[PDB]
This record gives structure tokens, sequence and C-alpha cells, in this order.
């Protein structure tokens, strides 16, 4: 292997980070965190994104595994029978593309993309493959990755969607929904190809997240959403049904 | 090539039909009603269920295309030319639905829903086998992805672009105390899922399919999967989902 | 002063009514199904529906008291092991009436109904939805929920409703899967209507309608019309303590 | 009468308030008060004079889009000008007080959000604990504010003759840790709302169209106040048709 690890950076987190390291050495087994075939995040969901979010280039050949004190399938517990078995089973989630242009930025996203008004209101025309479908005043729009549904999706209301599908959900943040501004009210799923664009009305500034991170963008002419090409790849040792059962109902 | 049309029996969409006819006697077709290789469906949506429902049997050969008068019915009253064009097929999933008791198997293009009979509508939700849920409400609901659009929209569930494979359960009315609790959330279920509700006390269910609703006694168990099969439909021009979603709720 | 008692039916709760019964004969009290000041009513929420239902011409001539054995509803302030006291308090005649709001039905081919609860309105099903006489929306679905506010707890909250506080007085209409499309907008939104508001039902095509009050769910034929407004009538219950409507909520859901 | 008019401030309102002028003018002690605008602009003219609500009519023109306190279209600001040489409605308010006081009287609605990072309160009514709401925030409306951002929540539209406020939860969490009513609650007068800090102390306190920040609250107190909003009434304009017209469809325009 090369493989890598991140860590919290707490207590507990750092110990297991050492432990495991030393495991590994006992293996064929190399430690590189330029390029980590394989890597390891430690601590919480919290933790992942932000190891996701520093390879995200190198997506095409990394299996990312979680360690939790949704996206950890092993308890500390358990670490030293992980170390032996990836010694010795990859499925891939959908990611979502984020396209702002003023030079164009683009994001990626495991769980999704927000977007509001600086300020001021927030009105948008939203446009689907080039056809205008709705003209937005409210609070926001939520684009959702698969994986991301269980999250601020969920609590807009969306579709908890099964993580192997490939797709993006559209929720709807406190629409006006009256006859100037009519809206669809219901989350809506695009397949791949699908290109939703945001394109304002009157003001251009906007505060769009992506996972964590909330960022100002002044002078906005167009804000793009589309499942990208992209894929994270989960090494396996996945009953997402029976995780949902045990996050929500108890 | 050999052809079968059906009408909602109205004025406009019988006499269409015989117009469409008269214009398929100019070309190489044969009209049949027991083995056509294109249905063509004059009325609307509910017209095309019935034709759907006529034919499900041999989905595999058949290209459906429907006319409306008035999601599912693409032409408008350009039908002769239509005629003329008569290309590629297009494929939707459908929903299985298999109730125990001989057991019997239902296929859906828009939804299956389950009600109690009378009373109160208690079922457990078992999930690829493992126990999800205990659902109290009204009743729930299993969309087909270009079902979303119908029951499924109205009880909250999210719009699927059709092209998807997947169901889509909604809840009807859940009652959420302090022992009942549900997800709330619809679920979107991929392929080779299957979703088993059992019951709890009462046995006896209002099963709906599509237009079609039935009373089961002696139910053992609903389970609902993506079926293998697929419906087809000819398709000759551009005519976009989102485009059809905006016209219905948006315009 | 007069009274009677109802049961659900089982025996912890007939005992419950012989005892109850036998300690009111130390008093000036006397049992009386027929023109009762006091309805007292052992069970749950539901022996109360029928409780009250049982007594609907004589509304403003009762009291009524709700006992229920564990989890106490929205109707029942009494446990069973609290009877002797309140044989005790209603004896002497503490307490003091507080009164809920009620919902009027009106159907027209005429017929009218009283709910404590929620009456439903169901088929496909297309009604023109008046208020005060003039033209608000256009509704294609399920169906549609007009309730209470005591019922606001029940299957109002399933459909959306907001949960009221039972000393307002108004009635709330919450929509049962409108299609609300371009040809067919609604409000989306449960409506909350003062006193002398009119709310009227009226048929598109079809003119046959289940037609829901409380349990009761009855098919009627050839309907013109549905309407509905807050009562003049209301229902008056025995308090003896402060009736904490925000702890029950919390209690029954939280 | 003792009168004054304010303005969105854009070409049709400035000159529209000119104009109407030309048909005793004192911003100080108004006995009517016009705002020509939209339904911010009401709100504006409103908290401008919140000491005097009891000696004051309120009357509203919309320059655009029909508002739902400005009812009256700039055609008719002249049969107002002759019709103003009326009886009132009275519509609630609701009171909030910051502690740590501060208290502010809102005619739509407050509502309360973390600056930055996890919203978790405890909701507290009348002196006894309620839940442990974490979410985006949450919204205590007035009848009239129904309206407006509460409806956009999901809470229910009250008639405004209603003596009440609502409250309803901004994108909820509901997990095994988390569990609220999740419906929207109406509340009469005297019943008091206290959110309380579990944690940060830092909340964005909105009344209306004003959003602030406070450091260190101790509390957060909702209730419907005892004072009332004056609406000067000419003609028979029903609050369901205003809905309707805002939300259904409005075919003669």
């Amino acid at each position: 292997m090369k493989y890598m690890i991140t860590s919290k950076g707490d207590e507990k987190s750092d110990l297991l980070r050492l432990n495991m390291i030393a495991g590994f050495g006992e293996y064929d087994m190399e430690y590189d965190d330029v390029e980590p075939e394989i890597v390891i995040s430690i601590g919480g969901d919290g933790t992942f994104l932000s190891a996701f979010h520093q390879y995200e280039e190198r997506l095409d050949e990394i299996a990312f595994i979680g360690i939790h004190t949704f996206y950890a399938d092993w308890r500390p517990a358990e670490a030293d029978k992980l170390v032996k078995l990836l010694a010795k089973q990859k499925v891939s989630y959908a990611l979502l593309k984020t396209t702002v242009k003023y030079k164009e930025a683009t994001y990626l996203a495991l769980n999704e993309s927000t977007v509001k008004s600086s300020g001021g209101p927030f009105v948008v025309d939203v446009v689907i493959n080039d056809i205008h479908f709705e003209r937005f005043r409210g609070d926001g729009l939520c684009m959702s990755t698969p994986s991301g549904t269980t999250a601020y999706n969920k609590s807009l209301g969306g579709a908890l969607m099964h993580p192997s599908i490939e797709a993006m959900q559209l929720t709807e943040m406190a629409s006006i929904n009256n006859r100037v501004y009519r809206t669809i009210g219901s989350p809506l799923v695009f397949p791949k190809h699908h290109v939703v664009s945001l394109q304002p009305v009157n003001d251009k500034d906007f505060q769009i997240s992506v996972d964590h991170l909330s960022i100002l963008h002044r002078d906005v002419q167009e804000i793009r959403y589309e499942v990208s090409a992209k894929k994270i790849h989960f090494a396996r040792f996945f009953p997402f049904w029976r995780r949902v059962h045990d996050s929500f109902i108890e």
C-alpha cells in the first residue's frame, strides 16, 4: 500500500493515528501524504470532509475510510483488524460540481452547495438545460449530493436517497411562492448531464456555501450545478437504510 | 407495421382515431388489436395508463405514444404527420408490487399505495429484510420515477427525472407522537432494494395500483421493488420533462 | 346537581363508574342520563367524543369531565386514582367552567353537524372553495379537513396544521394532498378563520362525498354545498385546576 | 387633520407623494400616516411612529405588486385625497424582550438564529420547559405577519383579527438527539415563550426588516403586545381576498 491518515487532532484521535501507522509498519504498507491510494479519516463526518477536500485531485485513485469517535464505517476498537484486512471492495458515490461566473471558479461538494443573498432579498431565475423554469424569491436554494441528502437537505424537506444513485437534488429555502414568484415547492432530482443555472435578477452578490465553507462572491453572472464526472471511492470491508434507522428513528 | 389505437371514448378521441387509421391505410401498416408493435393512446394520462395496463404482457416489443386532447401524452390533435413519421424508442422504469397471503403481482407505471380497509393503518416497514420503522397514519405511497409528478408530488415527494431507475416511498398523514415515529422524509430506493410492508394487527388492505383500487384480505406481506420490465416510448422530437413540469405546475 | 357517567365498557372503568356513583350518594347528587348537569366520561378521548355527541343538544346545560387511566389525552384531566377527591370536589361545587369552540358543518341538497375535533370531506375530488361568498381557490385532491382548536392536535396535526391553544376561538382548514397545479391552484398553507367567517365547498363535477364528523363518516349523495363555520355553541369543561395545554402537548408528542 | 406621507423613494413614489400633498402636513404629531411604496415602506413608517400608535391611523399605497398593508392603488390617490378629508381597524403586535434589557415591537415577526455555527435553544412556555430545538432558527409571527416569512416556513395563515402569535421552526434537525414538535404553534395573549441559550449566547435577532446581533443573551421572551396598530379603513377589501390576489391569481390586473 501507499496510505496516509488524517486526525481530528484532539486527545483520543492522535493516538489511534500513531497506533495505526505503527500497526501498518509491520506490513507491506508505505506512508505518503503526496500520493496515498488509501486515506483514513479518524474523528467524524466533519473530519472526513477535510480529508476529501484535501485530495480532490486524486479522487481517481483513492479509496477513503472513516473512523468515528455516515462516512465512517469503523469504530475505534476495530482499528487493528482494519489494518490487517486493509493490508490484505470499492464503491463510488456521486459528487456535485458548482461553477460560479463573474474568470469562472469551480467547486466540488460531497454533501451540498447552498446559495443565499449577500444581505438583501434573494431573487434568481432558475434555468434548467437552457430553458427557464421558475423565478425564485426567498432565502435560498440547496443543491445536494445523494450522500448529502441526510444532512441539510433533510432539514429542508428533501428526500433521502440511497448513495448509489447518481443524481443531484435541489431544495428550496423559504420560497415566497406567490403568483409573481411561482415555484415548484417540491424537491427536484436531476440525472447526470442536466445543468441547473441560477441567474440573478437584480442583486449580484451571493453567499455560496460548499460543505463547511461559506464565501461571499461579488458580481456573479451565473451559478451552475451539475453532477460531477468525478466520484469518491470508499474502501469497503453497507446497509445505508439501517444507518438511517440508527441516526433518525433511534 | 402492426398497430392499434385506444380512445378515452369522447367525441374527439374516437373521431381523431378513425382519422388516424384512415391515414394509416395509405401506408404499409396493419391494424391489429391483439399483437401491436405500436400502441397509440388518444385522450389523457388516465387513458394512457389503461393502454399500458391493457398490454402489460407484451411490453418488450411495444412502443407507446400518447396524444392529449385536453406527462405521458406529448402529442396534440399534429396527429396526421405523426402517422407519416410513424425515430427512437425510450424506456421508463416500472414498479413491481407483490402481495402475499397464492401471491399476486402487479406492475405500476405511476404508483402503488396501501391504506387500511377501515380503522387504523399500522405497518412495519422492512428494508432489505431489516426492520426500519413502524408506521402509523393514513397510508404509504410507492411511486415510479415518472409517477413522481403525480400523487407522490401532492404528498410532498421529490420530482425525479424519469430516466433515473428508482422507486420513491412517501408517507400519508403520519402520526408522529411519543412511540410512533417515522422518518418523515421521502425515501428513494435503487433497483434490487426490496421494501416489505408487514401487518401489525389488521390484515385487510386497500391496495392501489395506478387507477385501480382492490381490497385484499389476509395480507401476509406487500413487497415493493423496481421491476425488471420497462415500458417503451416512441419518441420523435424534443419534449423535455422539466419543461413539461414547468408547463403543468409553474405556468 | 344532576349527573351521569359513561364508561368505555372495560371492567376497570365500569368498576370505577360504580364506585363513583356510590360516592355521589353521600351528597346532594342525583344520577340522570336524560338531563344531567355534569357528564363524566371514563376511558379515553374517544369515550369523551361519544359522550360529547350523546348530549349535543344540551351543551349550554352541561359541564364535562374526563377520566383516563394512563396517557391522559387532551380531554381528560383526571386519573382514576383521584376519583375520590373529584367526587368530593365536584359534590362541593368548586370548579370553574372553561369553554372550547366547536365547528358547525352544514350539508345542502339540509343537514347540520357539530364537531369537537374536525370534519373532513372526501370523494375524483374537485371543489370550489368559497370564503365569505367570494371564490378563493378551485381545489383538486384527496379532500379537505376543517378542525376546531382542540381538534388541532389530532388529524389536523398529521396534515401539517398548526397546533392552536384551545382558548382561541377559530377553525382551521388543511388540505389533503392538493394537486396544486395551474388548473387547480391552491394556497397550500393551513388557513385559520375567526368566528362568523363562512367557508363554502361547492362541487364542480361529481356531487357525492364521504363526509366525516369526528369519527362518523356519512356518504352524502347529490351534495350541492358544504358550509363550515365556528359554532355559536361551545362545550364547557368543569375544571378544578389550571389546565396546562402546552404540557399535555409536550407529554403526548415530545 | 394633521397628516404626513412616507415614500419608498423611487420615481413614482416620491412624485406621487408630492402630488398627493398638492391634493396640515406634520412630521412630528400626525393623526394619519401614509406609506407609499410597498409593505417594506409600510414597516418603516410603522416603526417610525411606534410611540404614538394609539393616536395614528395608517394607510398604504402600493407602487408595484400588491402588498398586505399597502392596499390602495396609485390610480385611487385622488379618491383617497377626497376620502381622507372612515373607521379604525386594529391588528395585534408582537412584543420581544431581550435579557442579558431591550424591548422591541414587531408588526410582522421576530426571528432568532445563531450568529455562526449551531443554533440550539431551550424553548420554555409559561415557565415550563417544552422542547430543546436545534436547527437554523425560530420565527414568531403576528397575525398580519403570517402571510410573510411565516408562510414561507409552512406556518398557517390567520385572519388578523385573531389575537395570537405563531411560532415556526426553520430547518429543524429531527434525529435521535433532538426531537421537536415540528408543527407551528399558535399562542393566545398572556402566554410567554422564552428562548434560552444552551451553549452559545450570541444570536442574530431580527425584528421586521431590522436584523440585530446581540452578544451573551440570557433570554428572548415573546408575548402578544398590549399595544395595537390602527389602519384607517374606507372600503371593503377583505384579508382573504388580499391572500387570494397575492398567492392564487389576480385575473383583473
